[PDB]
């Protein structure tokens, strides 16, 4: 029995990892490279119970069909975590909607056709974007939960690169619930998505630490290296931390009660002034060489937007999740462990 990871060199991914295999499951990982497999598999001590595929652009259609050609029988549970979240593109369409949309139609085709009968359990990584109107987040009147879909269309959402990329998240969580119901009598398996807000927190590994970061957590790393007099961001959304949305993914695939759902991973609201707040408090050596603003103004603090309802979320995967200081803290603090500050 096994469970595949596509992306699993990714942020979030090595973190899903390294939870299935402190509980026992063996897993067959995806990387776009040779080099990205071999470094993966010996950072995790070249554990026994773990091997890795090279599957370099999921943009192709067939991109997983080998990995399930040879794995298929074997392969009890998927996790499809890889999409593209990085914005040095140059087209929407092409960097963003099509890998995003043909990665999800390209792993559910090759399960149909390789491991239509061994494949028990689909966990999709969508985003709390494919939930949330953007236009909206600012009005605190409105409420988004679950049941909430992202309003932009192909086309709408290529006006800009986030905007893209939310439709991105959007499409291909679409795509999947569409995948199941056009398939449903002629697969096995059942779908859960799992919709995580912005994601902070470590590294699974220190040497992961570098100049920039994955995008959620390089919007610390790039706080803490403004000076006092600079610019604050303009920043209003849902936090988690990595490791809470690494066992949402595992609670997604072991549960009854999970088959169907979407789960926004989403412990509450923060600004980047609740960020400022935490890093000005908790870390000496960056009080007077980072903004302060204005503390005490942030989302920890006042209600700032609409309402994210995810108690049905938080219900199912039953457990409670790290509160903001914790996530900065322990991102903030290995990174001033790779710059030498402490
Ligand atoms: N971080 C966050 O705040 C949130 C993230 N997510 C989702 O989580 C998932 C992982 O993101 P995260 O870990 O945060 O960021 P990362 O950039 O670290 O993860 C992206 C992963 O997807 C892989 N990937 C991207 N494009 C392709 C491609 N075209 N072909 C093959 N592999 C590709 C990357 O490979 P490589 O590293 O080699 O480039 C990497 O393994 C994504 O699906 C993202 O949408 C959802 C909500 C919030």
């Amino acid at each position: 029995m096994s469970v595949f990871v596509s992306g699993a060199n990714g942020f979030i991914a090595q973190h899903i990892v390294d939870l299935l295999l402190k509980e026992d499951y063996k897993v067959i990982g995806s990387a776009r490279s040779q080099e990205k497999a071999e470094n993966l598999t010996e950072a995790f001590g070249n554990n026994p119970k773990f091997s890795m595929e090279v599957v370099p652009d999921i943009s192709k259609l067939d991109a997983f069909d080998h990995v399930f050609q040879k794995h298929g029988k074997d392969i009890k549970i998927v996790l499809h975590t890889a999409s593209p979240f990085c914005f040095d593109i140059t087209d929407s369409e092409r960097d963003l909607l099509i890998p995003a949309v043909n990665g999800v139609k390209g792993i559910l085709h090759s399960i149909k056709k390789y491991a239509a009968d061994s494949v028990e359990r689909v966990v999709l990584t969508s985003s709390y974007a494919a939930v949330f109107d953007m236009a909206k987040e600012n009005d605190k009147s409105l409420t988004f939960n679950e049941e909430s879909w992202n309003p932009a269309t192909w086309e709408s959402c290529q006006s800009d690169p986030v905007n893209a990329y939310c439709g991105s998240k959007k499409f291909a969580e679409k795509a999947a619930w569409e995948f199941l119901e056009e398939n449903r009598d002629s697969v096995k398996f059942e779908l859960t998505a799992v919709n995580p807000v912005y994601v902070f927190g470590p590294q699974m590994f220190d040497k992961d630490v570098k100049k920039h970061l994955n995008t959620s957590c390089e919007l610390v790393n790039s706080l803490m290296h403004l000076s006092p007099e600079d610019k604050i961001p303009e920043l209003f959304g849902g936090y988690i931390d990595v490791r809470d949305v690494a066992k949402a993914h595992l609670v997604a695939f072991q549960k009854r009660e999970t088959i169907g759902q979407r789960l926004i991973v989403s412990e509450a609201r923060f600004t980047m002034q609740d960020v400022l707040d935490i890093l000005n408090e908790d870390f000496p050596v960056l009080k007077g060489n980072i903004p302060v603003g204005k503390p005490g103004s942030g989302a920890t603090h006042n209600t700032l937007g609409a309402t994210l309802d995810n108690k049905k979320s938080k219900k199912l995967l039953g457990f409670k999740f790290r509160n903001l200081k914790e996530t900065i803290d322990d991102t903030a603090s290995q990174i001033l462990k790779f710059e030498g500050r402490i």
